[PDB]
């Protein structure tokens, strides 16, 4: 995790997510390094959305990406808009017009494509200044002619890099924008977005994944043509996880046809959903921390990631027991009048203690004779189709989770929840699609019956179930009835 330039409280870095759906677990990262970086070297993190749209960025999701934000518990030391720089970046534009460096090219799109694969120059420019100024406040006024042109940096058509071949810098749009209204009838690209906004806000380590190596050279082009101050660039990998897809478009596929309850079902690579499903925030900083800025294309299983959060929820989470309802049979012990207040997680006396006479079991319990947990029964006799059992008792001698059918503590009713991957091709692509690997069923629900300290769980607790694993809180019980609904937190294989 080696910074160049980075001094104490000189670094400022941000997180620029723009406000068109929830965060995923790529987003998460991008974050979580950001902040790494403010907090290891007493810096600025700047949280930014990008708003240079004003079609597809609705302030909906503003809400939501702020809310998704600070479950990750990161806190921003400054909120800003792209479009509070409108202005800034207009006159700009024109600065390069002015100087010949700009120039309006009104070429249909299809024939623009064909011409930059083939590096050929447009019909436009060699315009002269006045005539891309004419075509400019064209667009500026946003008239039908003006609608078909577009502002282009003058860079070089014959360069091996394809983000050098005068990139698009402003187009036009009609909508009226959320925040400047219709003061504004071009728009500017992220491409002429990054660097002056970047550069304004001081920011001086601009993080990207590997994919856009490419707009180095144009950033740095603009950021020397206008003579403007000029940040680092820093590279980390993106987050390639199997059985997993990000695109907006292909998780909402999943939503429309009804497998997945919403964009926070457990099963979705959402920061919302990944919390939901039994992530913890210090376990994803860990694994996230342990990639610091590898920088190498690398298929990840999700398990990697599990076996960090395990490592955090393991030595915390506090035991309670729980047992199913239609595979559980009675027991008779006649020698127990009435609580033992135990612990609650056997090394760490830290997490607390939970209190637990004459009846219950399970179904394959009931099978597998001369000892007990928090407590050596030796049974008299099983009368069968089993549907009870009967036993004597002693304590003196020696593996068995049982719960007293006590009136004092009656016993709550729970479901423990069980996931795996929508997707069930791991490295799925090749021109593939997953559309037809659909784990169509994807979900199953077996209705249990839990120890009573288990009416004080509150949504978000992690506990773990013995004999079973470690779970997490889906709804509390509260007084038909309502069940305490528990998920199953993967551990990592
Ligand atoms: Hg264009
Ligand atoms: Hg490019």
């Amino acid at each position: 995790v080696e910074l160049p330039g980075a001094e104490m409280g000189k670094v400022i870095v941000r997180f620029p997510p723009e406000a068109s759906g929830y965060l995923h677990i790529g987003h998460a990262k991008a974050a979580l390094l950001n902040q790494h970086y403010q907090v290891n070297f007493k810096g600025k993190l700047i949280m930014r959305f990008d708003d240079t749209n004003p079609e597809k960025e609705k302030e909906d999701f503003e809400k939501v990406i702020l809310e998704d934000v600070a479950m990750l518990h990161i806190k921003p030391d400054q909120f800003t808009y792209t479009s509070d720089h409108f202005e800034t970046i207009m006159k700009y534009a024109e600065q390069l017009i002015q100087e010949g460096k700009a120039y309006v090219d009104d070429t249909p799109a299809e024939q623009m494509k064909a011409e930059r694969e083939q590096r050929m120059e447009s019909k436009h420019r060699n315009n002269c200044v006045n005539k891309n100024l004419q075509m400019w406040e064209e667009m500026k006024k946003g008239t039908e002619y003006g609608q078909t042109c577009c502002l282009r940096a003058k860079i070089d058509m014959n360069s091996n890099n394809g983000c050098m071949r005068d990139p698009t810098l402003y187009r036009c749009k009609n909508q009226p924008h959320p925040r400047t209204g219709t003061t504004y009838k071009v728009y500017p690209t992220y491409d002429f977005a990054c660097p002056i906004v970047d550069s304004i806000e001081g920011v001086t380590h601009a993080l990207r994944t590997t994919e856009y190596h490419d707009r180095d050279e144009q950033f740095y082009w603009i950021i020397e043509a206008l003579g403007i101050r000029k940040p680092y660039i820093w590279e980390y990998s993106r987050l390639n996880l199997n059985n997993t897809v990000l695109s907006k478009r292909k998780l909402m596929w999943f939503v429309n046809e009804g497998l997945v309850d919403g964009w926070d079902d457990p099963r979705f690579p959402t920061v919302r959903g990944v919390l939901r499903r039994g992530m913890t925030v210090e376990g994803l900083k860990q694994f996230i921390a342990a990639q610091g800025s590898s920088r190498s294309v690398v298929n990840m299983e999700w398990d990697k990631i599990w076996s960090f959060n395990k490592k955090v929820i393991d030595p915390v989470a506090p035991r309670y027991t729980a047992l199913l309802k239609d595979a559980v049979v009675p027991v008779n012990v006649p020698e127990a009048q009435e609580m033992k207040e135990v612990a609650k997680h056997p090394k760490n006396a830290d997490v607390g203690l939970k209190p637990v006479g004459s009846k219950l079991i399970e179904g394959a319990d009931a099978e597998t004779e001369v000892t007990f947990i928090n407590w050596n029964i030796i049974i008299t006799k099983l009368n069968r189709n089993i549907v009870s059992i009967d036993t004597k008792l002693n304590l003196d001698n020696k593996k068995i989770t049982w719960l007293a059918e006590t009136p004092r503590a009656p016993l709550i009713p729970t479901v423990c929840v069980n996931y795996e991957h929508l997707i069930t091709k791991p490295v799925l692509g090749k021109d593939e699609d997953f559309k037809q690997y659909i784990n169509r069923n994807s979900k199953q629900e077996e209705l249990m019956l839990g120890d009573p300290c288990l009416k004080d769980l509150k949504k978000g607790d992690i506990i773990q179930l013995q004999r079973r694993g470690f779970f997490i809180c889906d709804q509390p019980y509260e007084p038909k009835e309502a069940p305490c609904i528990l998920i199953y937190i993967p551990d990592g294989h």
